[PDB]
């Protein structure tokens, strides 16, 4: 089938790293098919000595779907390069289990980073605007590469040295250089509360559904890692969404910031901002703060 | 899409239980889309007082796929009744999150039960044959109902009062009254090492792939909850399987028992035993022990 082909094609040098030069450590978390461990790599792509890295692999009892996801992620990260997208350094596929060797972000996930925080780790509204803008810049680059990410959320943004945002989890990203949409027949594996109305109902993903998700991520940013649609079960979302409802303005959120969220959630995808406008809007908010 | 229809159809009495008569407790485990909590139910279907039950629900950030899985499970368990299949008592779908109220098996999962054990909790080879036979009886009943289970494994068999086996996790089960196979286009979510060669390669599921899985479960039973194909990565399974290899005879395993395993793993599905023969074979082993 499609996977046996992918596994054989794959299994037969710029990305290949010797397993014996990688040392694995503690688990950092479980993703959308994968496990991420802290690791250290010896003589990694021209860096003399050990470099602290993160390693993505399969959990116990991995399914065909998870393995395809991991191979898919690996194939997207090869093509992708941007200071606000997680960096890929290699893979180990010859001696044992498939391991992806990626950039380590010192502060962990954005959700976790925000939930350890307060308002004024003491974070300003400028810091929160800054985070959202970096992410938006990363998204505009991916949108320019013709890639829908599909799984945009605070748990999938990492915080690197100097509080730099890194977009991660590319297991679910799709190529759209051709039809400008990715249409999935079976049911998706992206959390219900982060999905655009057309993705939920019609299984259509586009850069415009990434914008929807981004608007949900914005809400997470502004609430310091709050839980979207709190106390509302996912099954209620079909009806709540189609009848026009949206999360209300959260506390500690300017009128203009809430306007940007709502705009990302417009029912008609063509009336949502593109990432270039989002970056423009957030820039404009940053400079008027003073 | 297919799910919004299912969620609306569903959301609009023999199975409906009042939420206020259910009290939730500790988590028991995370399944193949779901969370299972221990619970207690007041005046549950004619039992006066509280009955200790188990409750299946969605985890945090549930996806469309998981929700469909939960609704699917609920729809299969309504039709299903057998002393060795987990019993469904109701659902709560009107006040909050979807909850399935199911039979509580006091000893937990079969894997966990076996891994706490030794050979002679001291278990004989008769006890292990007994477990496998009860499971096989459950499978023959489901096979007669025209249901492929797809996810047969020790972690999905529960151990109830009196060490009774209960087949669980019906999230992935399919109806095959019509074409006698279930064919999935996208990649499955069943662990690679429990899947028949045709399911892995050609995405075909039949009662004959359940037999394959059962043979893997047999190995788990005989090894007291060992890990299949130990130290072999899932990606190696395409090639290992198609070139004719199988797990070797484990220790503490008769010649005849190993013969039954191999037979479940025959490449050609029509040369595998049906569950009736498996039950016949295990019965025959039980009585010759003495
Ligand atoms: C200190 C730390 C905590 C965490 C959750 C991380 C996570 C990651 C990390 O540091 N690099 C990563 C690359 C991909 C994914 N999916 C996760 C990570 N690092
Ligand atoms: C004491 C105990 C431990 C465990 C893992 C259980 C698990 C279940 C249990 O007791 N009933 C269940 C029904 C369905 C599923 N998927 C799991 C269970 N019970």
């Amino acid at each position: 089938g499609p996977l046996s082909l992918s596994v054989d094609a794959f299994k037969i040098p710029k990305w290949e790293f010797p397993r014996k030069n990688l040392v694995l450590g503690k688990t950092l978390g479980e993703g959308e098919f994968g496990k991420v461990v802290k690791a250290t790599a010896f003589h990694l792509k021209g860096r003399a000595g050990y470099t602290t890295v993160a390693v993505k692999m399969l959990k116990e009892n991995a399914s065909p779907s998870e393995l395809r996801d991991l191979l898919s992620e690996f194939n997207v990260l090869k093509q992708v390069n941007h200071p606000h997208v997680i960096k890929l350094y290699g893979a180990c596929s010859q001696d044992g289990p498939l391991l992806l060797i990626v950039e380590y972000a010192k502060y962990g996930s954005l959700r976790g980073f925000l939930r350890e925080s307060r308002k004024v780790r003491a974070l300003t509204m400028g810091d929160l605007i800054s985070f959202a803008w970096q992410i938006s810049q990363g998204m505009q680059y991916l949108a320019e590469m013709k890639l829908v990410h599909r799984d945009l959320a605070a748990r999938n943004i990492l915080v690197a040295e100097g509080r730099k945002m890194k977009i991660s989890d590319f297991g679910l990203s799709r190529d759209v250089y051709e039809e400008d949409s990715y249409v999935k027949r079976s049911q998706g594996r992206i959390p219900v509360k982060w999905m655009a109305i057309e993705s939920l109902f019609d299984h259509i993903y586009t850069t415009q559904s990434d914008v929807w998700s981004f608007g949900v991520l914005l809400w997470e940013i502004v609430t310091l890692g709050g839980n979207p649609y709190p106390g509302i079960p996912p099954e209620r979302l079909f009806n709540l969404l189609k009848t026009g409802h949206r999360m209300e303005r959260p506390d500690n959120c300017s009128e203009e910031m809430y306007r940007l969220m709502l705009q990302c959630w417009k029912q008609e995808p063509d009336k949502r901002p593109v990432f270039a406008d989002i970056s423009k809007d957030l820039e404009k908010m940053m400079v008027k703060r003073r």
